[PDB]
């Protein structure tokens, strides 16, 4: 159903599932659509509901019609401030389109980095510690579903640039972990990919989204990213750079069934010395205790969101730069908190 | 079969068919097996044949018993003095891996580049020259045969850094273009991606090569990707940034039927202000003539190699800065002068 309404513009008018609540196919209509974003999986558009005026962002995936898609599966569970919402989902055009209609969010934390950087300044770490705060609880979330993302990276992170909140975006990497049952290693952005993964590992787990976020971290604090790897297997050298050759007992803890990589012996760079001088020394040991080569050494989301690089953001006095509120930041559910909930008395500040 | 040799080393004997030549398996004995790459296909190991002593590399890929490997039927066809030789291939381990053995290459012009643009240096025009022309010879020469190898970029250039003889590698995006039969648009590293692929065309040709050789060209004179997107359609951005708005001729040209990007009318930058200083200025012009928006008004490779930017080559005098003669430039065969022969008489000077 594509018509035109009182002036002259383009109205489309679809059938669409409402993302959460009753499977009750409605019609919603939108107009003004442009494409935005595209990738193996196809396009994604700028739309306005017409009902609404609201934008909303338009994933359009090419869909196997016996094979169910996963993203959706996913995206259908999820209901969280730190993740964007699926409104609707509908298909459309001999092959047959998924299109997931999500809340339009107007940045992301690379192009407010790349702004900084191009400058070659540093984002202030009232900034850092929002959006590294927020992501964390994203994880904590979609963790305590055993859910991975596989692809943490700051364009994967939307922001309001006025309210300061961050949505994490693209489940099109994400997947339900299970114990015994192989995942692929050749998975995230190479830049936030985990050491496992370059060493071939098929039995990870959602920690690989915390050495991606230690990644994000890093890269906010440094104004560049911290392993800016040319291939897969060169992205182990850079991270070695710094964290220096592995032992056998961390490559076992990596992958215990790996093939030799025979790279040379190189001593360990000291944290502080990787960053700026004035870095703050609790940014730069929370960014020590996210990139461990053993990925059961790395703190949880829920741990890294108690550490005291995010002390200021449980300050009773905290505002956001421009003066207003900071945003939802303490109103933790049950089931963020199910991984540890004795660390309610350090998240959730006295008033 | 894996064995123990003299000394007590780890011997690998398969079972492998010449590359070229005969399809007549022979048993191939390789040692000293180490990881040097990895993606979505698969691993590249380096190894050492034990008969000869030379290094190979070999990429395994899964193999879909079904499927007949594109990649394996295009290498089988090639060879030239500027594309990587396989050597042979094999089969090994309930799912099989293709294995092709290649000619190992110890640099790549990328890792060249970085670090000149790592110590904030450029690459030496003369090296610029041999790598861009190779480059072209080697794209002459499979586009002549309808093949578009669809992923150039500076890391699937290697090189050897003491003859500075220079081979295309990765053949993993390669396709035999055919007129009517379409072609997927997401394809290309994203910074060589040429704009007709950022505007979903399905009907592109081998020119589309020439425009990411000329994305290289422009990052060996710059010290950095000229169009560095964040994105898929945030590298159209970055093009139109430099080449400004295309006019709709141009759009029509790039994808006939093409959906609405809506993005605002940006002047054209002057190519000289692009460069630093003191780039020579038929550098400037070559990439000028690579970097069109209309497909067909980009150079061809055999057109770019008799350009005045590559003439110092053609110098009866010419040598590389170590002081070695440079390599073969000027033994075209038949094949390789089919798309305009008369171009001979500038390619092939009298000495
Ligand atoms: C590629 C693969 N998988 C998902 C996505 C995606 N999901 C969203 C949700 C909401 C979005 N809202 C806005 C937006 N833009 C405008 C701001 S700058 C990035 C593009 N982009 C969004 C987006 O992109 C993209
Ligand atoms: C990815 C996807 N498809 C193919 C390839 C590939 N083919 C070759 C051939 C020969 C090579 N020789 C050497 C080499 N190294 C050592 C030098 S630095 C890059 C890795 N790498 C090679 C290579 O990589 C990689």
């Amino acid at each position: 159903k594509v018509s035109r309404d009182k002036d002259g513009s383009k109205v489309t008018t679809v059938v669409a599932t409402p993302g959460q609540g009753p499977d009750r196919p409605q019609e919603v209509s939108y107009t003004d659509t442009k494409v935005i974003g595209n990738g193996s999986f196809g396009v994604v558009y700028q739309a306005k509901l017409c009902d609404s005026g609201e934008l909303v962002a338009i994933k359009k995936v090419l869909q196997d019609k016996r094979f169910k898609n996963r993203e959706l599966q996913i995206m259908r569970k999820l209901d969280h401030c730190n993740i964007v919402r699926l409104r609707y989902f509908f298909y459309s055009s001999d092959e047959v389109y998924l299109n997931l209609v999500l809340d339009y969010v107007p940045e992301t934390v690379y192009r407010v980095a790349r702004h900084y950087s191009r400058a070659k300044q540093t984002l202030p770490v009232i900034y850092v510690k929002l959006y590294m705060y927020q992501l964390f609880r994203s994880l904590a979330y979609i963790h305590s579903f055993g859910i991975c993302h596989r692809d943490i990276k700051p364009q994967n992170l939307l922001l309001d640039p006025d309210t300061a909140v961050l949505k994490l975006c693209d489940f099109g990497s994400a997947k339900q972990l299970v114990r015994g049952e192989p995942n692929v290693s050749y998975i995230c952005s190479r830049y936030y990919r985990a050491p496992e993964l370059i060493f071939g590992a098929t039995d990870y787990t959602s920690s690989i989204d915390v050495w991606s976020a230690g990644c994000v971290l890093a890269e906010l604090l440094l104004g560049q990213p911290i392993f800016p790897g040319d291939s897969g297997v060169d992205q182990l050298v850079e991270i070695i750079k710094v964290l220096g050759t592995p032992t056998r007992e961390q490559i076992r803890e990596m992958n215990p069934n790996y093939t030799e990589f025979k790279f040379p012996q190189i001593k360990a760079h000291p944290w502080t010395k990787v960053f700026r001088p004035r870095t703050p020394p609790e940014a730069i040991a929370l960014c020590s205790r996210l990139l461990e080569y053993t990925p059961t050494a790395r703190l949880t989301p829920l741990e890294a969101c108690a550490h005291s690089f995010f002390d200021e953001l449980r300050d009773p006095n905290v505002k956001l730069p421009n003066g207003r509120d900071t945003p939802a930041l303490f109103n933790f559910t049950t089931q963020e908190l199910s991984s540890n909930p004795p660390l309610a008395t350090i998240l959730i500040p006295p008033h």
